[PDB]
């Protein structure tokens, strides 16, 4: 029986200890993703760099969301953090095209608790997630695409790397 | 068939790994003992930023010991990980009980893991471990048994609570 | 036979090496008293630092006498360094309790010396003992004596520590 | 008979010479290498100063050790100094591949001074080889690896340089 | 029955007490010798303040073992501080002389003391000795020991007369 | 077939292969006399740095030789570099006269590639040994001279020693 509590229902407290989970799983997912580009044999630093520092963002989401639980005076309840789908991760490609999937997955669960926000009449919740989340999700997806855009034209052909070489070294 | 492994043990690689399990649930265990300090009706500041300070530096840990296991050529693993063991933590008095516990667990592991290093005449792990986790350990335990001392002081009696604000107060 | 000493008897001088020995004992059993309240169990940090900085101006004052010593051509003797009368110090006011009565025994050498060098009509070692440990002595004594009250106000009563705070917190 | 020496046995001091030797050749190797690639027919600068700057490096550890033999109380003794393996040292990727096996050459060989100390209960030259030695030829050999995984990467295949080149131009 | 400690056995606790022992009659010793060349009759200020300085390197040695025990959870026991073995140092050389003696034994203390932590897996301790310890007594007795060559090169005749002079002045 | 060489001829080359050789087999000899005077039995601190200075000198002479080698077009060729003549090097007085040895050598060693680059009709090489290496031995061999006659005043006699300092502290 909280001191504080008002207008919060238990259907977005469960929620949010849901969704803490799953950042906390996308940021563990990233730390993978990190040290296997770091590994001798893989060697791309600078994708290395690219999901360490995703893994921080992630993990800043879940405080982020827990601080808000308890500021609603809801109550944090942590689950077991499930390992990351794969021990290892592919190419620079595969590993961009499993980061596009998390983050959209992570965007439906945004969503969805924004539509049970609505259906409370929780205005609070909805644009915390609006603030804080829903456009930060948007640019990173954007940015994900552009990447997997670049990756494929570099990987794909000689008139792909000379238009990303032009881009790059001319246009600059 | 790694490039780079040299006098690295398949033991000292696996052991590497549980260790990285060990920091990371440890790191997980102080983050929900932060945000329960941080609960309305709990509401120590002090304590709920003493915790997550505690979360962040073993996340760190796990993240030196995972690029140590890359720059030795061996292969990060990841597990579930696994929930805390309470999800409230009672008194201050409790949690310091039960955080000066898990320190000394990871302890207890850093030093199996030493001794394994040293049946594996495997200096630079040994070297590591001294160089970067031993005396961070011991310091840490200290303070946490400081602060018991001072906790059981504080709420135990009128000459416990009139020794300590003189330290406090005065000798300042 | 020095070709520097005048007016300086054999009776100061040896009295000199003397009171190096008591003070280099107060600054032994400054040391002790320091390290006991360090202890995790003891663990009242401003009263370690209290006794560590006393041990440093015993020490102190030890070797301003032995270049006294030898400034006037006596010659430095030294002996046994007796350990600390207690190895645990109980309470932050049984320490604050020895420490005054070795702080008043070491003014009465220093007066008993005065006394000496009084009677040998040596005006350069009283001045010395004026100008620099009378005095020394006696703020030191009336600080211990202010704390002697303190502790025991704070470890007394209600009345006692509701003094104290509002000397402290409101009159600050 | 030295006025210095203690706990430094005959073993140690000869094969700290032999140290000195294997790291004076490693020095001349790359210094070899290093203006190999300053040839006007080979001419990749950026190949040559890290070859250079590795001959410097290697010159360094000599010094180091001849300093630590004379701080024990040994005799520096030194022998010829045997010529490179090669007077042309191929392409980037082969000469990357010999400084590898060079450096595994030189990490085995602390590797069995430090066994030796251990053995010797030297735990003065077991602690400089750690502090000094063993993380610089791990962190070495991490880096060379990274390099050969790089070189393969951009010799093979079309695959290969666009993702060398989107790590390098976009996630610069 | 202490709270914090962990991995470490009452024979280094006490053997730790023992060493603090012993750098605090070096320290004693070196007091001694100080005061000895501060003497109107031997006047020597750079060999008195040799001495000091060494006293208080040797009395912070003696802290640091100290608090390295409270910090294991170790108790400090303190011991009659035996006088230094002369009251009159002689010459320059004897006087350097016996401070190299000192030095060895503290030296082989401090292995022996390193042996027994080895024996008792006790990686903390050997790590704190190598690190704060062992190096700084290799240093300090090469240093004793060139000056003992110095020294004897001094008194000894016109050709080392000579000698020091051309490094202490033309290669200056 | 070199794209760049011209006017170089295969003996210029072939002695600059040789010279390049002198020089480190010279800095060889002066790491050697180096470290030497730094053994605790020896000690001329200020000896060890100038020897130690020429051999950095020494190598610094050989790089410049191979970058000259690779800016004609010649091929640098490596041989065995032999150990320095001597294990241990006696009195300053016997290192300053090996010394002056070892410059004359290389002074002639210059002094006949030049006569061979004028008769080969190659300005640039004469130009090269004149600008960088004819007046630096000079000026070297002017200073060793300078130093072995204030080495022999010095160690000779009351007059030699006066001399000396009458130079050095009132001149100064
Ligand atoms: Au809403
Ligand atoms: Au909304
Ligand atoms: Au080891
Ligand atoms: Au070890
Ligand atoms: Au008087
Ligand atoms: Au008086
Ligand atoms: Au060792
Ligand atoms: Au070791
Ligand atoms: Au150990
Ligand atoms: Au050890
Ligand atoms: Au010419
Ligand atoms: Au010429």
């Amino acid at each position: 029986s909280s001191q504080i509590r008002q207008n919060y229902s238990t259907e977005v407290e469960a929620a949010v200890n849901r969704l803490v989970n799953l950042y906390l799983r996308a940021s563990y997912t990233y730390l993978s993703l990190g040290f296997y580009f770091d590994r001798d044999d893989v060697a791309l630093e600078g994708v290395c760099h690219f999901f360490r520092e995703l893994a921080e963002e992630k993990r800043e989401g879940a405080e982020r969301l827990l601080k808000m639980q308890n500021q609603r005076g809801g109550r944090a309840l942590f689950q077991d953090l499930q390992k990351p789908s794969q021990d290892e991760w592919g190419t620079t490609l595969d590993a961009m095209k499993a980061a596009i999937v998390l983050e959209k997955s992570l965007n439906q669960a945004l969503l969805d608790l924004h539509a049970l926000g609505s259906a409370q009449a929780d205005p609070h919740l909805c644009d915390f997630l609006e603030s804080h989340f829903l456009d930060e999700e948007v640019k990173l997806i954007k940015k994900m695409g552009d990447h997997l855009t670049n990756i494929q034209r570099l990987v794909g052909s000689q008139a792909g790397l000379g238009e990303y070489l032009f881009e790059h070294c001319t246009l600059k």
